[PDB]
C-alpha cells in the first residue's frame, strides 16, 4: 500500500489522514514517536531519515510506489490529481491556491504562540486577532457549501483542519459565524469522514509535540 | 495594466517582478515605504489594507483585471497557467510542488534568523547547515536545465530567487556545487532577464526591512 510517515500527533498531517481516508486509498501509516523533555528525542524518525530514498527527507512523507514526495501541501495536491479533487475551473483554482496558502499562515501563526515560552502572556493578544481571522474565512466562503465552490476539493480538507484548530483552542470562536459552523458539520457528515472518526486511527490531538505550550500531551 | 502591490524592498516577491518581465506582462508597482525606528510607520498600506476588495487582505497582491490574488504562490501559480509554465506531466508537477514548498521552508529559515535580535550570535551555526541544503537542491537538479524537467517553469524563478538570497548571504556556498551555480547563469542569461537586472525597475536589496539584522537597507 501506499505509506505515511509522520510524528503520533495531528501536527499538520490531518488533512493528508482525512483525504486518505475519504478517497478509499490503501495506506498504511508510520506514526514517529518523539521522547518528553528534556531532550525531546528524535531518534526513531532520525534513524532512517536518510534511508527512504526521500529528496528533501521530511515529515511527512508519502510513499507510492516508486513516488516519493515530502512537503504536506504537495502530498495533498498528488493525491488530489490522483482522485480529481482539484478546482476544475479557473476560480476555482485560484479559491483552492488562495486557501491553502492562507491556511499555512494561520498555521504558523498558532504555531508561533503554541512554542513560545511566553505561551500565557501572549495569549490574550493572541485571542484579540482571532475574530478578524475566523470573519475573513467566513466572509470568503459566503453562501458555498464548499471553499473552492460547488464540491468538495483537497483545499476543504486543509480548511476543516486549521477551523477544527481554532476551535478547539477558543471553542467561542464560531459562535458569531453560522456558516463556518455548518460548514464544520458537513465536512464530519461526509460518510467517508464521519466512519473514520469512530475507528482505531483517528488522532484528533494531541496537536502539538511535547515542545509546545498548549495541546501537548 | 495589472498591479502588483508589495513593500519597497526585495523580500519574497523576487520571484514575482521576474516572472512578469519574462512574460513580457503589462504592470505597474506599488512600492509601499515603511517608516524609520522607532515606530516603522505602516500606515501607507494601512489606510488601503480594507479598501482594494481583497478576500484576504496581505502584501504582495496582484489586480489583474477583475482577478485579485494575494498569497506569494498564489500569486506564481496563476501567472503560469496564464502564461503556460507549469509542469505538463505528472512528474514535472510533482517535483514542482516540492520544490514551491521547499524554497517557502528555506526562506522561513532564512527570515527567521535575520529577524533574530541575536543573528550574530546564531549565524555561524546556521552557515554550518548551508551546504546540507545545497547538496539537495543539487542532487535534485542534477544534469536538468531546469528544476522540473526539460522546460523553464515557474518554480525556476522560485528557486533562483533563494539560491541566490543563500549566495549574498554566504558567497562561498555554491562553489562546491557548480550545476548549482550554471543554473544561476542559465537563469540570468534569459533574455528578458538579462535586460531587467540592468533597467531601473530593478530592486536586488535591500532584501528585509529595517527591522532585520542583515540586509535591512
Ligand atoms: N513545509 C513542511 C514543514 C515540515 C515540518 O516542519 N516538518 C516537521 C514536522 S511538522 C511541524 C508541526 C507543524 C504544525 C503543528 C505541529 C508540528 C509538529 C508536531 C510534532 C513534531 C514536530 C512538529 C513540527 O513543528 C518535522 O519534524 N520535520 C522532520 C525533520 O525536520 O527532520 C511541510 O508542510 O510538510
Ligand atoms: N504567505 C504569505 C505571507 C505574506 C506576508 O507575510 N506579508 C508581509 C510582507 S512579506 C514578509 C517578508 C518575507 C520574506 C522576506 C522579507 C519580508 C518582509 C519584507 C518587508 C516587510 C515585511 C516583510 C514580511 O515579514 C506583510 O507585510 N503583509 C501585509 C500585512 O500583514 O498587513 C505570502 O507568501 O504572500
Amino acid at each position: 500500500p501506499m505509506i505515511l510517515g509522520y510524528w503520533n500527533v495531528r501536527g499538520l498531517t490531518h488533512p493528508i489522514r482525512l483525504l486518505l481516508e475519504y478517497t478509499d486509498s490503501s495506506y498504511e501509516e508510520k506514526r514517529y514517536a518523539m521522547g518528553d523533555a528534556p531532550d525531546y528525542d528524535r531518534s526513531q524518525w532520525l534513524n532512517e531519515k536518510f534511508k527512504l530514498g526521500l529528496d528533501f527527507p521530511n515529515l511527512p512523507y508519502l510513499i507510492d510506489g516508486s513516488r516519493k514526495i515530502t512537503q504536506s501541501n504537495a502530498i495533498m495536491r498528488y493525491l488530489a490529481r490522483k482522485h480529481h479533487l482539484c478546482g476544475e475551473t479557473e476560480e476555482e483554482r485560484i479559491r483552492a491556491d488562495i486557501v491553502e496558502n492562507q491556511v499555512m499562515d494561520n498555521r504558523m501563526q498558532l504555531i508561533m504562540l503554541c512554542y513560545n515560552p511566553d505561551f500565557e502572556k501572549q495569549k490574550p493578544e493572541f485571542l484579540k486577532t482571532i475574530p478578524e481571522k475566523m470573519k475573513l474565512y467566513s466572509e470568503f466562503l459566503g453562501k458555498r457549501p464548499w471553499f473552492a465552490g460547488d464540491k468538495v476539493t483537497y483545499v476543504d480538507f486543509l480548511a476543516y483542519d486549521i477551523l477544527d484548530q481554532y476551535h478547539i483552542f477558543e471553542p467561542k470562536c464560531l459562535d458569531a459565524f453560522p456558516n463556518l459552523k455548518d460548514f464544520l458539520a458537513r465536512f464530519e457528515g461526509l460518510k467517508k469522514i464521519s466512519a473514520y472518526m469512530k475507528s482505531s486511527r483517528y488522532l484528533s490531538t494531541p496537536i502539538f509535540s511535547k515542545l509546545a505550550q498548549w495541546s501537548n500531551k
